[PDB]
C-alpha cells in the first residue's frame, strides 16, 4: 500500500475539515486577480484550498511540512493583503488551527508514512547533519550584526519592486525550512542556497552596498563554521550517501 496515497488521503481529509469551518468560502478557490486587480502586485505566492487539494492529488506533498507550508501561505497572504486582524485572516487562521489539531491527532501514523516515503527522515546521520546546519544558521549566520534584511523573505508589500529584480529569491528562514525538511544531504546544496542570498544582494543592492557587506559576512561566517566542523560533516555526508544508496 503506497504510503504516498495514504498520506494524500489524510491530507485531503484535513482539507475537507477546514473547508467546513464557518465563513471559509473566500479561501476555497484562487483570488480572482481581474477583480482584485492589485493582488499580484502585493502577493507573491497565491494559495487557496482548491489549489492545495489539487496539489495533494498530484502527490506533490511527501510530508506534513510541505502541505502545512502551502496551507500557511493562505494565512500569511491574507494578513499581508487584508490585514493581521482582518476577519478574513482570522478565518484563515481558524483553518490552520484545525489542520494543526488534526496533524497532532495523527502524528504517529503520519510519521510512519513519512518515513516510508523518505527513509532519510529517520536516518540519524541525516538528522545530525541537519541539526548542525540549523545551528550554523541560527547561532552564527543570523548573529551577524544587522543581518535582519536576510532573515526572512522580502515582503512585496514593503519592497514593491524587489521581485521584478530578484526572480530566484533566498533567505535564512527558507534555508531553515529546507533544513527542517532535510533537503540538504551535503554542504554543496546548502552552499548553493547560502550563496544565492549574496548573489541577490549584489544584484538588487549593488556590489558596494552595506547590505552586500552584511551578506558577505553571513556567507563568510558560514564558510568559517563549516570548516571548523569539516571532519564530522565529512563523516555525516559519507554515511548519508551510503544510507541514500541503500534506500534503493
Ligand atoms: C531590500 C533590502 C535589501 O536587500 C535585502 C532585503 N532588504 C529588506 C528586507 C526586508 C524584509 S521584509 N519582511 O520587510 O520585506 C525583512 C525581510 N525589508 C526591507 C525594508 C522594508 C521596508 N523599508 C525598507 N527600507 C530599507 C529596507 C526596507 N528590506
Amino acid at each position: 500500500t503506497d504510503p504516498m496515497v495514504t498520506l494524500s488521503s489524510i491530507l485531503e481529509s484535513i482539507i475537507n475539515d477546514m473547508r467546513d469551518l464557518p465563513n471559509t468560502y473566500p479561501f476555497h478557490t484562487p483570488v480572482n486577480a481581474k477583480v482584485v486587480k492589485d493582488y499580484y502586485k502585493i502577493i507573491t505566492r497565491p494559495m487557496d484550498l482548491q489549489t492545495l487539494r489539487e496539489n495533494v492529488r498530484k502527490r506533490l506533498y511527501p510530508s506534513r511540512e510541505e502541505f502545512r507550508e502551502h496551507l500557511e501561505l493562505i494565512v500569511k497572504n491574507s494578513a499581508t493583503y487584508n490585514g493581521p486582524k482582518h476577519s478574513l485572516t482570522q478565518i484563515s487562521q481558524s483553518m490552520l488551527d484545525l489542520c494543526d489539531e488534526k496533524l497532532k491527532e495523527k502524528e504517529d501514523k503520519l510519521a510512519r508514512l513519512e518515513k516510508a516515503i523518505n527513509p532519510l527522515l529517520d536516518d540519524d546521520d541525516q538528522v545530525a547533519f541537519s541539526f548542525i546546519l540549523d545551528n550554523i544558521v541560527t547561532q552564527k549566520m543570523m548573529a551577524v550584526p544587522d543581518s535582519w534584511p536576510f532573515h526572512h523573505p522580502v515582503n512585496k508589500k514593503f519592497v514593491p519592486d524587489y521581485y521584478k529584480v530578484i526572480v530566484n529569491p533566498m533567505d535564512l528562514e527558507t534555508i531553515r525550512k529546507n533544513i527542517s525538511k532535510h533537503k540538504y544531504q551535503s554542504r554543496e546544496s546548502f552552499l548553493d542556497d547560502v550563496n544565492l542570498i549574496l548573489a541577490n544582494s549584489v544584484k538588487y543592492n549593488g556590489p558596494e552596498s552595506q547590505y552586500t557587506k552584511t551578506a558577505q559576512e553571513i556567507v563568510n561566517v558560514c564558510y568559517q563554521t563549516l570548516t571548523e566542523y569539516d571532519e564530522h560533516l565529512t563523516q555525516l555526508e559519507k554515511d548519508i550517501c551510503t544510507a541514500k544508496e541503500a534506500a534503493l
